[PDB]
């Protein structure tokens, strides 16, 4: 109870930015998460004995692929921990608790593939969840960590707050299928440009956090240049491998997930940060001013995959 994580000084100061990368030793990352419960919740949130078990069984049912692993999803969390530290004001208790653990949750079990190939192959979990297919999928891996015993991480909260807190997850974690996101943004754009949107409106809540939601799972476009170009690598490698899958059903994949196609690279980049993260993060900075940080280290990375294509790298 008298017993705070801290983190060397460079991580105690660098974890507040938006644009912090929590590094390549994985032994650290479940210390740096509960840092970021502690500060953006209280030492009070959780029980630390059942939130480390919960931690690590979320650890264990990541696997090992590229991208869609547990660097992501502690990525993910801390740009939402960055969210909420900028806005303090604007977020109720249950969901400063809900959305870092919506975040640490929301790609469990993910093994690399798109919800599309799922359902030319004709995965079982395609049958179960027609849309959004393996965001269905990790909120019920979410549901059954929570399950096993010691693992209740929300055991103080009230019958009808626990289920409030597993609906902020389950929310959160759906509107991380990309596919919902364009809609949920241009209505967001509508609602806030006619000054109808309203923040008492728990429907215009849940776009909001929804909105948040894709920010936190597209922040590696966020990050230093290095940062942001070594992890792309990361993310093509999965849909190089989708398309390797793709082309054994017989099924010409897409150009972004062909490696025969690589040297598109560059304009592939520049259409998804003009297509979806510039409009993400433009939306997000008109509703919560204090993340434009996000906005403008992503319109830096546009400028860095520009100068690519010039042949300046
Ligand atoms: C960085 C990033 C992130 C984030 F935010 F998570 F980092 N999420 C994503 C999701 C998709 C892409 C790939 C973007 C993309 N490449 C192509 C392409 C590439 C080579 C040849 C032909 C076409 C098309 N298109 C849309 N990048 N990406
Ligand atoms: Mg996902
Ligand atoms: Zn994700």
């Amino acid at each position: 109870g008298l017993m705070q994580f801290t983190l060397p000084v460079r991580l105690c100061k660098e974890i507040e930015l938006f644009h912090f990368d929590i590094g390549p030793f994985e032994n650290m990352w479940p210390g740096i998460f509960v840092y970021m419960v502690h500060r953006s919740c209280g030492t009070s949130c959780f029980e630390l004995e059942k939130l480390c078990r919960f931690i690590m069984s979320v650890k264990k049912n990541y696997r090992r692929v590229p991208y869609h692993n547990w660097k992501h999803a502690v990525t993910v969390a801390h740009c939402m921990y960055a969210i909420l530290q900028n806005n303090h004001t604007l977020f109720t208790d249950l969901e400063r608790k809900g959305l870092l653990i919506a975040c640490l949750c929301h790609d469990l079990d993910h093994r690399g593939f798109s919800n599309s190939y799922l359902q030319k192959f004709d995965h079982p979990l395609a049958a179960l969840y027609s849309t959004s297919t393996m965001e269905q999928h990790h909120f019920s891996q979410t549901v059954s960590i929570l399950q096993l015993e010691g693992h209740n991480i929300f055991s103080t909260l009230s019958s009808s707050e626990y289920e409030q807190v597993l609906e902020i997850i389950r929310k959160a974690i759906i509107a991380t299928d990309l596919a919902l996101y364009f809609g949920n943004r241009k209505q967001l754009e509508e609602m806030y440009q006619t000054g109808s949107l309203n923040l008492n409106n728990q429907s215009h809540r849940d776009r909001v956090i929804g909105l948040m939601m894709t920010a936190c799972d597209l922040c590696s476009v966020t990050k230093l240049w290095p940062v942001t170009k070594l992890t792309a690598n990361d993310i093509y490698a999965e849909f190089w491998a989708e398309g390797d899958e793709m082309k054994k059903l017989g099924i010409q994949p897409i150009p972004m997930m062909d490696r025969d196609k690589k040297d598109e690279v560059p304009q592939g980049q520049l259409g998804f940060y003009n297509a979806v993260a510039i409009p993400c993060y433009t939306t997000l900075t008109q509703i919560l001013p204090p993340t434009e940080p996000l906005l403008k280290a992503c319109r830096d990375n546009l400028s860095q995959w520009e100068k690519v294509i010039r042949g300046e790298e």
